[PDB]
């Protein structure tokens, strides 16, 4: 029942809500001033009932857009029957291509507007997830930009801008919602449910790792909405945490005027049960509202704010504040007044660009290529003369391609189907399942391998192990897949054995790493609707891999070394440090790892130290930048040459480390920039230019303050660290973010 109010011939035509010359806030305020208390409360939840006597339509706040129109009112046939399903964010982020994220978000927003013009979708979306994949067992890590907060911040900016449009204040395409704020990275590990979890986070970790990306989403991307998490932090449920919502988000992080906060579905209720922070549903609703949660996902507000009023927990003005914020966003989206002409044909066109396929091809990571077995070129292995064995619980994957939540897709291309369409003769055998103990399927799998010229095993994990409400307990390969893989390796007989490790989280593949008969190892995440074509084309060399890992592949014992609910990044107790930045152990495959189908030579651009003064750089002008921390202080440059026989895109991560600047402990390293050079021809020498903002050089004190310290920094290209630059910062320490108090 989604429609638009009639501001020309409807009951509101005479009121300021329908005066396109007024300010958006004043329009929404007058509209709310036309309500009764019952009508007002009826619109405090995600399923807002509207006001019938005023011609005000019902509005649904909950729309899913994480990686496409993941849930909409689809038709059974014809128009509005499907929508593009892109890879899960974890795979897209591994392509290290900011413009890719922006374009995906813009396409999603176009199709969303098209469905909303047809009444089948909302005007605000509960995306993007910009939490980090801190601990490898998290069942929603597939929905995140990885474990590094800088990548999460850039993803937030590109996605939120693509979703909202170029003019978010005046002609908003769709309102985005940064989630989940904050400290939400665990579902149920060892019965530590997100609904009741009370996570202990130091102010230092809060400032340095858990909040920064939400600061970017607010100040730089001007996100219109933020969603507060189910969990509590240092004893306070996120949606009842006046410190998170007012002090930080609204007062420090630059949340747009009249931006609205939504609770998770239903975090407001969890304030009462199971957190126990409130003694009743009415008290929970009042506390959430007073802390700043404007709109409830659920029915706690709509069914219990009368009790809140009756108990003197708040006033009607308190309730009006949140509804006014929500409808201010709606007014800025043209609700009561360009994007309104988008229609089904625009969905068809944008899907037909196949940006989903491109995202998969760009994001897939090559972890192992022994003796250049890959690519299996169409010349060396012609389709008409080649049989490929497609084995594994991912070989026939269609819905598995789309990840935890997805809507109607135009099509789902399994690896098997893709190799068949290409004209290969394919022997398919499941072999085993994701988490099975049976061997009944091994014989058929081995038989398919015996008759084949190449063996492709597609397996790993999927949503039967990692999902919302479902955390992993082990990070080893599950089931008996490794056993079957080893049997395949033993019987291969110099036939290429390509292993496809799928899923959002990583699995300990050290076994495959040291196994000589295992020719190649690729990570495919959740590659979206065209995953089969992307995987096939990477294997054949029709596309060349350049993705890198945005998550660390830990040894299995990592998941037993310390409690996953430990929020401390820096090593302490049995925690060896978490994330590439602080991890003191030996990873199986490191964050930032990735191979290419060609060799690239990395040379210094000027065959050299960079000395800079804190006060000089921090007193400069910063036109077009909201903060001086965004100012480029140098360009990290190197020469990249294609010394191989195939043209390939090239990706680079720039890492920084220090041993003197600021307080100990000192990080192993941290990501300061990244780039992707497209289509580097054979022999070409392209130059790498990565700006390094002064923020990258700041470090966080225990009070949570961001400070630029004097000392020596080292900047290194990728994991090989061949090209290097020394940066000496002189002067006095200066605070660039003054962490507020409670
Ligand atoms: C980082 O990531 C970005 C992606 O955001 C990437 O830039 C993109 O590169 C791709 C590859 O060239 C571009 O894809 C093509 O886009 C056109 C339309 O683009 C127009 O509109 C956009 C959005 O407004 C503009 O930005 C852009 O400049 C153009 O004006 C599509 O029409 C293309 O589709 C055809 O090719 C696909 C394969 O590439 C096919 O799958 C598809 O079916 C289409 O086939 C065509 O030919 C067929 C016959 O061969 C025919 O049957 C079909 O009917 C059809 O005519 C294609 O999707 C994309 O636009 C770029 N986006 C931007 C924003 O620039 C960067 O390259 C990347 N950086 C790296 C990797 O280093
Ligand atoms: C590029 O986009 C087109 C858009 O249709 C894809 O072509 C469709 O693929 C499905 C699955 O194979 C077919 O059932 C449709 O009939 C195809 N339509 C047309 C018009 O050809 C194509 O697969 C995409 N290329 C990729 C994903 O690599
Ligand atoms: C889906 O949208 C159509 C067209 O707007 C409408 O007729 C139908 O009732 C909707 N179904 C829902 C919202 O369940
Ligand atoms: C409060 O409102 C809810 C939802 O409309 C209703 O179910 C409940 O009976 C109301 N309580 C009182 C005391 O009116
Ligand atoms: C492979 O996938 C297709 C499409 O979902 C399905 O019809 C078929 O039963 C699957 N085969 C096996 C062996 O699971
Ligand atoms: C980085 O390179 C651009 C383009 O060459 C240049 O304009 C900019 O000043 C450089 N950044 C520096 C010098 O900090």
């Amino acid at each position: 029942p989604l429609s638009f109010p009639d501001c020309q011939n409807g009951p509101l035509r005479s009121h300021l809500i329908c005066d396109e010359s007024a300010t958006p806030y004043d329009r929404a305020a007058s509209l709310i001033s036309l309500f009764t208390l019952d009508e007002l409360i009826a619109n405090t939840g995600n399923t807002g009932l509207g006001v019938s006597r005023l011609g005000l339509p019902a509005y649904q706040v909950w729309s899913a857009a994480l990686h496409g129109l993941d849930r909409a009112n689809f038709s059974d046939s014809g128009s509005y029957n499907w929508a593009t399903s892109f890879p899960q964010p974890i795979l897209t982020t591994a392509a290290l291509n900011r413009t890719l994220i922006h374009q995906i978000a813009s396409i999603i927003s176009t199709q969303g507007r098209a469905f909303n013009n047809a009444g089948r979708y909302g005007l605000d979306v509960y995306a993007p997830n910009i939490n980090t994949f801190r601990h490898p067992v998290w069942g929603r890590g597939q929905e995140t930009p990885g474990e590094d907060v800088s990548l999460a911040a850039v993803y937030a900016y590109e996605y939120i801008t693509g979703i909202q449009g170029p003019d978010p204040d005046s002609n908003l395409k769709l309102a985005a919602t940064a989630k989940h704020y904050a400290g939400y990275d665990i579902e149920n590990w060892h019965n530590h449910s997100r609904l009741g979890n009370d996570m202990n986070i130091t102010q230092q970790d809060l400032s340095e790792y858990y909040t920064p990306q939400f600061h970017v989403a607010a100040r730089d991307a001007k996100v219109h909405s933020v969603m507060c998490a189910y969990n509590a932090v240092n004893g306070v449920p996120a949606c009842a945490d006046s410190y998170f919502l007012q002090t930080l988000l609204r007062d420090t992080f630059g949340f747009v005027d009249h931006g609205y906060v939504s609770s998770d579905c239903d975090a407001a209720y969890n304030i009462y049960n199971p957190h126990g922070y409130a003694s009743s549903q009415a008290a929970a609703a009042a506390e959430a509202i007073l802390a700043g949660t404007d709109i409830d996902c659920g029915t706690t507000y709509q069914w219990h704010l009368n009790e809140s009023i009756t108990a003197g927990d708040l006033s009607r003005d308190d309730i009006e504040k949140g509804v006014i914020r929500l409808y201010t966003t709606l007014v800025q989206a043209g609700y009561f007044d360009p994007y309104r002409d988008l229609t089904w044909s625009d969905v068809v066109e944008t899907d037909a660009w196949n940006i989903s396929y491109q995202a998969a091809t760009q994001g897939i990571v090559l972890l192992k290529n022994s003796n250049n077995v890959l690519p299996l070129t169409e010349k060396a292995y012609p389709p008409s003369n080649t049989t490929v064995a497609l084995i594994g619980p991912w070989a026939n994957a269609t819905t598995q391609l789309l990840g935890n939540y997805y809507g109607n897709a135009p099509y789902m291309i399994s690896p098997r189907a893709a190799f068949e369409e290409a004209g290969y003769n394919v022997n398919f055998a499941e072999g085993t399942g994701i988490s099975s103990t049976s061997t009944s399927g091994f014989a058929a799998a081995l038989s398919a391998a015996q008759s084949a010229d190449v063996i492709i095993y597609a397996g790993g994990i999927d949503n039967t192990l990692e999902a919302e409400a479902l955390d992993r307990e082990s990070i080893a390969w599950p089931g008996n897949q490794l056993d079957l893989i080893q049997k395949l390796a033993s019987s291969a007989g110099n036939k290429p054995l390509i292993v496809l490790q799928m899923g959002g989280g990583q699995v300990d593949s050290s076994s495959l790493k040291n196994n000589t008969n295992v020719s190649a190892l690729l990570w495919g995440g959740y590659p979206g609707q065209s995953g089969g074509f992307a995987l096939r084309d990477i294997i054949t060399g029709r596309k060349n891999p350049a993705g890198r890992l945005v998550t660390t592949q830990y040894p299995a014992s990592y998941a037993e070394e310390f409690p996953a609910t430990d929020m401390n990044l820096r090593p302490e107790g049995d925690n060896p440090g978490q994330t590439y930045k602080w991890y003191t152990g030996e990873a199986v495959y490191e964050f930032g790892h990735g191979l290419f189908y060609t060799t690239f030579a990395e040379s210094s651009s000027n065959t050299r130290e960079i000395k800079l003064n804190i006060q000089d750089i921090l007193s400069q002008t910063h036109e077009d930048l909201a903060s001086i921390t965004q100012l480029p202080v140098l360009n990290f440059t190197a020469n990249i040459q294609n010394t191989g026989k195939v043209e390939s895109d090239y990706t680079a991560m720039v890492f920084a480390n220090t041993s003197d600047a600021g307080p100990a402990p000192y990080p192993v390293k941290w990501l300061v920039g990244w780039d992707r050079l497209g289509d580097v021809k054979v022999g070409e020498t392209r130059e790498l230019r990565v700006p390094i903002e002064v923020g990258s050089f700041a470090r966080v004190n225990e009070d949570g303050d961001w400070v630029l310290f004097p000392g020596t920094f080292e900047l290194g290209l990728n994991l090989e660290r061949k090209v290097r630059v020394k940066v000496v910062l002189s002067g006095e320490e200066e605070v660039v973010l003054k962490w507020p108090g409670k």
